[PDB]
């Protein structure tokens, strides 16, 4: 994009592209998991108004990360998994400058990790179908 | 300023920190069983410098960047090796080719695809082998 740093897409090539773009501020992220990651719902500030986007499928059970002020997403790790034929995220977690969350989901696979020594996660993108085939992030300082 | 991603690997060795370069020219990865070391050669504020990270061992494999060839990928495997935790395998992708991975000791893998941006620099820890490595990213 427009001076943007986009990192990954980890996962399979199934499903449909989704691209959140960068946010001014991520308010909350909400991961839906059972066996795998079903989806992610994101809520953020763009242009001064609140927006919420719904990625991946609609299944699974929510795990909500509510960023306090001064809390930033500075890590994301998971496991790329075969699952009933499709390659999707079997596990997904996140770290802020305060706590870790997850990983959510119960299907192991080939792991990925993204420690962000400097910067934060500013947005998301990836692939979505019945479940969360794949996920990447936007970065910024 | 910068966007630093990772340090994948162990906590032994001494830290290193190339900082971001203007352009990267070549990366050289010495490996045997594991990843012994990396040489980087790059331009920086009108100079040309080289740095060697980690040890003296291994057989080299060179990535020489062409006109408008960026590093847009790094990937390998964190490893326990006769004690120390080190890069056991390591490879890069340019926007034209994949290279490697070099080294022959699996373990727990990592992948950093860059969909938008480039690797402009390295940091990490090194000793006799390449204990840990991370990268600086830029648009
Ligand atoms: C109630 C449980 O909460 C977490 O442990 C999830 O990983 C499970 O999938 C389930 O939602
Ligand atoms: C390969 C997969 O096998 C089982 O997991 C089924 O329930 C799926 O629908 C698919 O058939
Ligand atoms: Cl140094
Ligand atoms: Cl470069
Ligand atoms: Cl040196
Ligand atoms: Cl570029
Ligand atoms: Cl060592």
């Amino acid at each position: 994009m427009n001076g943007a740093i986009k990192v990954g897409a980890w996962g399979g090539n199934g499903g449909s592209a989704f691209d959140m773009g960068p946010a001014y501020r991520i308010i909350s992220v909400k991961i839906f998991s059972g066996d795998v990651v079903d989806g992610v719902d994101v809520t953020f500030t763009y242009y001064g108004k609140t927006e919420t986007r719904h990625y991946g499928g609609s299944g699974g059970t929510p795990h909500e990360i509510v960023l306090q002020e001064g809390e930033y997403l500075v890590g994301m790790a998971g496991e790329v998994a075969n699952y009933h034929g499709a390659v999707v995220l079997g596990k997904l977690g996140f770290s802020t400058n305060k706590k870790a969350y997850g990983p959510f989901g119960n299907t192991g696979g080939t792991p990925f990790s993204l420690p962000i020594a400097a910067g934060k996660i500013s947005g998301f993108f990836g692939r979505g179908g019945k479940f969360l085939d794949a996920i990447g992030v936007y970065l910024e300082p």
